[PDB]
């Protein structure tokens, strides 16, 4: 699924991410539209670790989830990879959940420090009711 930037918003809310460990919700919505334009069903493989970036937030399967191709890979999220290509985002978010309790947080993600921090992030939840 395709989501569409205020109905992503406010499912976003719902499921509890707004200020979760510190993430304000303009924050989630920035990465998410710069990792996959909000789109739950990207991926992006990488040949030079030969690791692959799954869902909405492309969470990597080295470390987060588990597809059984990736050398000496961890699945700290306990999720088949496959539960991050859902239209349903419930495992995605709680498995950002899991990213962002490690000591890096949302700087996990090197597409947030290019594009999200340190901006004006206002403009992706403006007029979404949240
Ligand atoms: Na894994």
């Amino acid at each position: 699924k395709v989501f569409e930037r205020c109905e992503l918003a406010r499912t976003l809310k719902r499921l509890g991410m707004d200020g979760y460990r510190g993430i304000s919700l303009a924050n989630w919505m920035c990465l998410a539209k710069w990792e996959s334009g909000y789109n739950t069903r990207a991926t992006n493989y990488n040949a030079g670790d030969r690791s692959t970036d799954y869902g909405i937030f492309q969470i990597n399967s080295r470390y987060w989830c588990n597809d059984g191709k990736t050398p000496g890979a961890v699945n700290a999220c306990h999720l088949s990879c496959s539960a991050l290509l859902q239209d349903n985002i419930a495992d995605a978010v709680a498995c950002a959940k899991r990213v962002v309790r490690d000591p890096q947080g949302i700087r996990a993600w090197v597409a947030w420090r290019n594009r999200c921090q340190n901006r004006d992030v206002r403009q992706y939840v403006q007029g979404c009711g949240v």
